[PDB]
Order: structure tokens, then C-alpha cells, then sequence
């Protein structure tokens, strides 16, 4: 039961992906009692999991699994291990630690479409859910090509690196409408670390939009924005 | 200790791959007491493992594992599951049954070089040892391209479909010499189901040659051929 | 439960008759755990049952009965006993040993149509299932006469001696089509000891065709051929 | 043992000084399990220790001491006590609380070079490790004079107030090269509260550079930047 339960009206809620930079284990155990209902995925940011103690990483993953959250290591660590030639050992250690998903990217390295598809099948047949990063010359048509290529290669979701906002910070609605006409947006996730970006995507697509790089203390804020309980979206959703 | 141990002279022994068509479980348990020292891999032929009871398949794999043998399902079962779109569930069931390797082939299907490389990484990152089948227009140079492509993609061994023998059954020694000049033959395995083929490869490359499709009752015959203890190779090795 | 159970598609399976030349008792007990689901009848070949120890013959028959298989002695032993004038003692000993069927033939003897029908009723009223052998001058029309005569006399199945293949080894499809127009092929069984014959009948009549003289180690091979899990019938059935 | 231990390559790591604004005691106890291996010193910021309960300050200092971290009160509290004439009582209370170092500064007060040297000896002979703050007219040569004066007076480290970055945010590399030619940079520490400054110093001097005013939640980020595990320093270190 929520406080003020009589104010609840039911709605379609999109995915939330949370960025964890290194939260303490028993802080995570208590933090999920407030907002574990509103998180779908957690990214351990970039290579941060390769810095932390191995029993601390396992203990944190068990706390997220008790709420049904899927945890994964950021794609920079895959690109690191891939550049060292260690990609099979990276995939094996992910399974021993207990991640349920992996992210494929070429943000710090160059990887061909042949190697990218091979890496996607590599991760699926190893038993992970697969996410990919798109956005790195790229017109909106070139993003549409890469998104469709990753979905046809078998990625479960595509993350748009965040492009979609102009020099002032207003959303480029023509490109965003062209994207929605050419791609199944139910399989797309947008990076929206700033509250103004979260408002712009919610006002464009409604409460069902999928969002990523959400800061751990803004999870409750985002749920109030989806539900119309903050002055930015009050009476608009 | 072997009978007549004083006749033993030590030598470099190549790989043996045995073909199992459906041997009974407690027949396999007793059979390995005679010749388990001389087997490296067992192929469960084509789709035969998809016909047998699941507890019988597990029981057989445990008997081969007690002698350190690596068991795998033949490449036609991969092509079947791949043609149905079930390739990830095929890899998952292989792990649950306890196979330690898989074979990638296109003997009945058509698969591109791009899909073939993606399937090889698929199997490697899932933690299997990977074998591939080559031979299906192909000159000796086209075999050499395909062998090097599968080895560069990361196959642990390449099996040559058996081409290498003429219309009478004599070995095409010029093509076989061109192969040995362009490929690391320590990673190549030759199909040799007939005793005359086993003799031709042993006389060309010595006891260290790797051989496949060996019938279960010819394993002891092959060890006598490698060791010079049968009239075909007597005094020639 | 079969291994890879998710690949199973349900189909109409025809009869399999297996030839036993003298398999050991506890080999049979273990062998049926692999392939007893895919056998309908076992022929003890020619006169081999008259050579073996009487308690060994009973012990083998009980192992086949535990899987619901019907065992019978080959028709050359009936022709032997009939030529000695001992046919009633042969029928009595079959019941004491525990065979559930008998085969009537004239492959080495000469027997009139009158005596043939009298022998068919002889075996039915004694309580056996009756099979007959046809093929010994005979055009396809003369086979069609003999098949209908044996079915009208009351035989449960007619076995075609295997005629149906040319001098190269290709099936004589014109005669085989004329047969299917004149005879109920659900009561016909074809001899097919070679894998090329098994493929030719499966491609002509589908998975539901009835086959005989199957070697004991080829039963799993035949089930993969019926199910399309081997390169000869892959994607054709 | 770290997660992904096989990716570790050994390297020279510089000092990290962390700013604590008032973290809760049992939050600090859990937080050090994640990143206590990557902290050398903790500054209790400005006068914040004089606002907190005396048993809470002791409890926090004991949690930092269990990881070998040296805690100190920020130099504004020394300047406060010095301006009141109470500097000897401030030194006495620091020993009773259990700080292991002190910071000498004139950031808000005016103090002569005579009084500054007397304060450095005051703190050393009382048994503390001594840090000083430099930067307040000053050319890079005048910074060099003050750094050498504090090191000759006996300071264990000198902190550069953070000058070294231009009006756009780019590092003034000409002055930074002149500094490194005149001063032992192993005894210098740079203030770098922003990630762009931390990157600029790591790219100029390598992973061995000493950094200060690191936010408590950015300690794991900084260790990934030193180790090349984040896109800013990926492949550059």
C-alpha cells in the first residue's frame, strides 16, 4: 500500500535504467525499500565493477535480484576486454558474478558490423539479455540503420546515446518524429540524465517512454514526473 | 601396464575422433576399459542424440567423462536447430546435457561467412570447444581459404570432409602436399572411415596425424596401425 | 523425455522389423533402453533359433516382451519343419517358447496355393499373428495376385522380398506406383537392409512406410531418417 | 580479490585526498568497504568538525583509522582558532580527538612568513603530519617561492589551491611545466574537484599524480580514470 493510495490512477509505465557509480552494499539494501518498485535495470557505470572487491560485487547483485532488477556492467568494460582479446573470459566472469544482461558498444574503440553481430550472438548464446549503444557523421537515417541492424542481429533493447537536443537544450522534434515512424520505440531506450530531458521525452511520448542514465536519487522524481505529481508535468499527462 | 609391455617404443600420437551411432550405456561402460586410452573425442552422429532418452544421454556422457573424453553432437543437429531459429535453445540444452564441444557445419543448409563467424563466437563465448566442417566448386585453394577463415574466426579444430582421394581410391598427394604448405596441420582433422584411408594418411604424415569418423570397433585397429603392429604399416613407421 | 525435446514435431511412424542374427541376452536387455521405443517386430533370422540354448531363447523373448515387441522365427525354419513333415510340432514348440507371430514362406521349398492357405489358417487358429513372404517369372501383376491371395487367406502382413530396384540401385517407380494402386500398402512391409533403399522408400511413401530386415545397430539411424534428422532426408519429409 | 581480476595491470598510484562535508558514521563504515583501498587522507571540510558532536567525531575517525586513512581538520578552522589567539588549545583538542595531520593556511587571515614557519614547527613538534595551502598578485614564480619555503620549513605535502586553468577551462601547460622544473612534484598535491581537471592532470603527469578535494562518491570514478577504465583516459595511460 502507498501513502495517499486514494489518489492513484492506473497507467502504462515505461522502463527505468539506473546508473550506479559505486553505492555501498547496505545502503543499497535500504535504498531499494523506498524505490525498488520503480527500477527495471541497473548499469554499473563503465569499468567501475573491475575496481571493486569481488564479494562486494556479488553481495550488491544479490540485493538487486531480491527486487527482480537486472544488473549489467557498462559497455566500456566490454570494449576494454575486447581490445585486450579477453572477450570470452569477460563473458565467463559476468556469469560467475551473476549479471543477467550485457551491453555492446563501440564508443572508445572501432568494431565492424560483422564483429558487432558476432558479439551480439556471442552474448545471447552465452545466455545474457543483450543491450546495445547507438550514437557516435551520423544523420538520423544512419541512427535508424544502426538501430534496425542491432534489432535484426537480435539485441533485446537499443540505447540512444544522449543528437536529439539543440544548442539551447530544446528537443529536435522533427528527427524524433522521423525516428518514431521508422523504429519500434517499445525496444528503444533514451539517455536522459537531466530533468529537462526527462520532461521533454515524457511530454512527447507519455509515461510509457523508456529512459536511461537515471541518477539513483532521481528515481522517485522520475516516477512523480510520469504520474503528473510535479509542476513540470502537472495536468499535462 | 599393457600385455607385452617390453615391446613398447614411445611415439607421438595424433587425435582420434570416434563416431557413436547409438551404443548401449553399459556396453559403453565396459568398452572403454579396452580402448578409452586411445579416444580423444566422440561424435554422437548427426541428429541421433535428439532421438534418445534424456537420462540415457546423460548416463553415456558421464561414462565418456570418466576417461577424460570430450563428447559432442554432430553438425546436422546444429543446422536443424538453426534452420528452425532455435540456435540459442540448442546451445542451452547442450550445456544442460554436459557436452564439452560443438561442431559448426553447412552440409545441408546454406550459411554466410558472416553468420558462420557469428556462430563460432556464439559457441566459444558460451564456453564450448568449437570444431568446424570444411568441404561441400571448391579447389584446394578454396578449402585453404575456408580452413584459414574458420581458424582466424577461432575454431579449435577444422575437420576435412572425406576431394583428397581419386576415382580408384589412391590419395591425391599433390593437393595434400599443397595443403600442408599453407595450413597448420596440427589443427586439421581428416575423415578416414575406411582402413585404406587411415593407412594412406599414416604413411603420408606419420603416427601424429589426426583422424575422424573412426568406427567404435576399429579404435584398437587404428592404434595398431599407428604403432606398426599390423601388416599394412609393419616396418614403415 | 527425449534429449532436445523442444525439436520434436509429431508424425505418423510406420512399422520397423529388426533382424536378430544371435545377439547376447544381457546385451539385448541394455540395448532396448536406447531403441525399444522404435521396434515393432523382431525376426530371429532363418533357422538360428534352432541352434541356440532353450533357456537363452526364452530369456531373450522375455526382454523383447517387456517393451511390447513381437518376436518370430524366420520362414526358412517353417519350411525346414514342413519338409520333414513336423509342422504341428514346430507350431507347438513356438507356443512353449513364447513367440507371438510366425512367418509363412516357400523361399527354399515348393508349396501349393492350397497348402499355403491351409498353413495360414493353421497358424491363425493356433493363435499366432501371421506374416507371409512374397517374391521368388513374377511380373508386378503376379506379385499383386500373391499379395491379395495371402491377405484374403487372412495374413496380418505381407513382406516383399528385396524386383523393386534396377541394376544401378535406383527404385523402379512405375512398378511401385502400380503396386500402390492395386494393394493396401498399410498391410505391406518392404525389405530394406541398405540405407539407400530406406531413403528411397521414405522419399516415395513418407515417414509412415513399413520396413524390414533392419540391422540392430541401424534402428536409431532409421528413426532419424523418418524424422528428417539426417542429411539424406533433411528438409524433404 | 577484485571482480575481473584477470584485467588488472599493476601501476604506480598517486595520493587521493577526499573532502568530507559531514557524512553519517555508519554510512562511513559501509562506504569504506567499497573504496577504502583508494583513499590516503580525509579532510573534514573547513570548520565542520567544530559543529558536530564530539563522540560522533571520534566514532568517524576510528572508522577511517581501521583502513589506515589519515584524517585532518580543514585550514579555515586553524585560521579561526589562530585569529582568536587559541592555537595551542586547537592543537591540544586535535590530539584528544585523534587527527594524524593538520593543514596550515592563510586563506581568510593574514599571517607572516615568520609566523607561518613557527606554525609549521608548532604542528610537527606536537607530533602531526603537516600540510600547507598555497595560492591566494602571485606569478608562478611566487607560487614556487612559497612552495619551496613551506617544504624547507618542513611541510610533508603542499596543496595547490585550484591559477592553473584558463578562462575557458583548459590547463595552462606552460606554467605547469615551469612548476615541474622547479619543484619536487611528488610532494605537491593539486586541488581537482571537477572531472575535467582530474583528466587534465592524469593526462599531463600520469596515474602517479596527487589530487585533492575529491568528492566522496567520485573516488571510484578517479580510480577508473587512473587505470584507463573510462572513456576520457581509455587507451591514453
Amino acid at each position: 500500500m502507498k501513502a495517499f493510495e486514494f489518489l492513484y490512477e492506473d497507467f502504462q509505465r515505461g522502463l527505468t535504467v539506473v546508473l550506479d557509480k559505486g553505492l555501498p552494499p547496505k545502503f543499497v539494501e535500504d535504498y531499494l525499500k523506498v524505490c525498488g518498485d520503480y527500477i527495471d535495470f541497473v548499469k554499473f557505470g563503465w569499468g567501475t565493477s573491475a575496481v571493486i572487491d569481488r564479494d562486494v560485487v556479488k553481495e550488491k547483485i544479490n540485493y538487486y535480484k531480491d527486487w527482480g532488477i537486472k544488473v549489467y556492467p557498462g559497455g566500456t568494460l566490454f570494449e576494454y576486454a575486447y581490445s585486450k582479446g579477453e572477450a570470452a573470459e569477460f563473458i565467463a566472469e559476468c556469469k560467475k558474478l551473476g549479471f543477467e544482461a550485457v551491453e555492446i558498444s563501440d564508443g572508445s574503440s572501432d568494431i565492424s558490423l560483422d564483429d558487432r553481430k558476432a558479439a551480439i550472438w556471442g552474448a545471447k548464446w552465452a545466455g545474457f539479455m543483450v543491450l546495445t549503444e547507438v550514437g557516435k557523421q551520423l544523420t538520423i537515417d544512419d541512427r535508424i540503420k544502426l538501430i534496425n541492424f542491432d534489432l535484426d542481429a537480435g539485441a533485446d533493447y537499443v540505447i540512444i546515446e544522449g543528437g536529439l537536443f539543440d544548442k539551447e537544450g530544446k528537443v529536435k522534434e522533427n528527427e524524433l518524429d522521423v525516428l518514431a515512424k521508422n523504429v519500434d520505440i517499445n525496444k528503444v531506450i533514451f539517455e536522459a540524465p537531466q530533468k529537462s530531458q526527462q520532461v521533454a521525452f515524457i511530454l512527447k511520448f507519455g509515461s510509457s517512454v523508456n529512459l536511461a542514465n537515471i541518477a539513483f536519487d532521481e528515481v522517485i522524481s522520475l516516477e512523480t514526473l510520469r504520474r503528473g505529481l510535479r509542476g513540470d508535468t502537472f495536468g499535462k499527462v
